[PDB]
This record gives C-alpha cells, sequence and structure tokens, in this order.
C-alpha cells in the first residue's frame, strides 16, 4: 500500500529532484508555512494532471509545518473502461488563506519553469477537521 | 505509481472480497448512484482509518455512475517523525445531497456488521469542477 512522504526536518532530507521546488516553497510560503497549533486542518488544494512524477515532486515539495502533501493519487475512472489516468496530489492546509496561497505558489513556480506542466487545481474545503494535529 | 480502481460494468466484474458491499450501496443509493451529466463534480467524502484493507474494499464498493471512489490513498506523518499511517479514500459525488448520502451508506454498512472497521468521515466542497465528466 501507499505510504505517506518523508517529513524533512531540516532542507537537506529533501531529494534532490524536488529540492529545488521545495526550497522555492518554503521562502514563498514564508510565515504561512509555519504550523498554527490554533488553526484545524479543514483546508488542502487538489492538484491534477497526467504525469505523476511532476506531482510526485509537488508532493515531496509541499512537506511543512503548516503546508503537507499527501502522496501522489488519482482521480477515479471517468468511464466504464479505464482510461489515461489523471493522477492527483492533496497539499492539506490549515487555512482557506493558505490554500490560496499554496495554488499560487504553485503557479508562480510554473510561470518561473515552463519545463514544468501546466496542473490543473482546486481549493477543498473540509466539514470536519484532519487527525494532522 | 498509484493506479485507480477498476470500473464495473456488470456486479460480476466487481472484485469478491468488495461484491457484498457493493450490491448493499448499489440499492441503498437507487437513483442517487447514477450519473447525471447536468451535474458537476464538486463534491466528495473523505474515509479515514488505519486498516487499509478495509479501505480498500469500499473504494471496490463504490463504483457507480453518479459515485466513483478514488485508490486507497494517506495522510501525511503529522510530526517529524514516523507514526501509524492513516490511510484515506475519497468518494466523489456530483452533489452535496449524495455525498450526504454516501457517508451514511457506510454508517448503515457498519449498524449492518460490527465486525467492520468504524471509518470517520467528512463531506468534501472543491471550489473548482473534477474531470470526471463524459
Ligand atoms: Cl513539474
Ligand atoms: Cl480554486
Ligand atoms: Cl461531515
Amino acid at each position: 500500500y501507499q505510504q505517506p512522504p518523508v517529513p524533512y526536518r531540516q532542507i537537506d532530507d529533501c531529494p534532490a529532484k524536488a529540492r529545488p521546488q521545495h526550497i522555492f516553497y518554503r521562502r514563498f510560503l514564508g510565515k504561512d508555512g509555519r504550523r498554527d497549533p490554533k488553526c484545524q486542518w479543514k483546508f488542502a488544494v487538489i492538484f491534477w494532471g497526467n504525469d505523476p512524477y511532476g506531482l510526485k515532486k509537488l508532493s515531496q515539495a509541499f512537506q511543512f509545518g503548516g503546508v503537507k502533501a499527501g502522496p501522489v493519487s488519482c482521480l477515479p475512472h471517468p468511464g466504464p473502461d479505464q482510461s489515461p489516468i489523471t493522477y492527483c496530489v492533496y497539499v492539506y492546509c490549515q487555512n482557506k488563506d493558505t490554500s490560496k496561497k499554496v495554488q499560487m505558489a504553485r503557479l508562480a513556480w510554473e510561470a518561473s519553469h515552463p519545463l514544468a506542466g501546466n496542473l490543473q487545481s482546486s481549493i477543498v474545503k473540509f466539514k470536519k477537521p484532519l487527525p494532522l494535529t
């Protein structure tokens, strides 16, 4: 079964391929990236595309105190037959504002690097808080 | 990389372990289990627990026209060190009403089978629609 990505206590623990995107995010996010005990995890950003490799680096990059990305997952088949897999990554946050910021953080990264894929995305809102405390 | 659950054209195509739960969901959901082109995929139910095998059965059980579950995924480690894994499964719906019905569909199953694990769940709302059309 799938395992959650290994959390980084420091910068050097992140894989080399996802490191520059990670560094970009740590600086981009700033304070928002830090952990807030007062806020509940009821918000997330869903990223989806056809390339799991790119979503993997996004997943590996988004490992912070206030931003934690789940592993690479996928959406169910849209049709009655198996289709080309649409992969996806849920990037969980503590507040709605951080979710919007993460969404743009990717947009900033995509505009900076044309090699990166044009990921589709959406803000996610949960009714109950998730066990990430 | 992870793969999405297989879609069924008929009940006999559903995996054997998930068949008893699938047939129950097909009846309970009834008309709500069917697909609506007019509706957009902006809603979901996230189930989570410690047992991936139960969630895998749930995942395989929920495969309908208007209700489709993703594979067995998981939530990230809460702390800097590794802790016992919290597995999860998103069940995608077309409306909030159906998502509530799916949520209680499992609760009905849990009430129907005390052997089944007690899965924590929450309704999900997406700002932008998801590509599960046509
Ligand atoms: Cl990329
Ligand atoms: Cl959005
Ligand atoms: Cl809920």
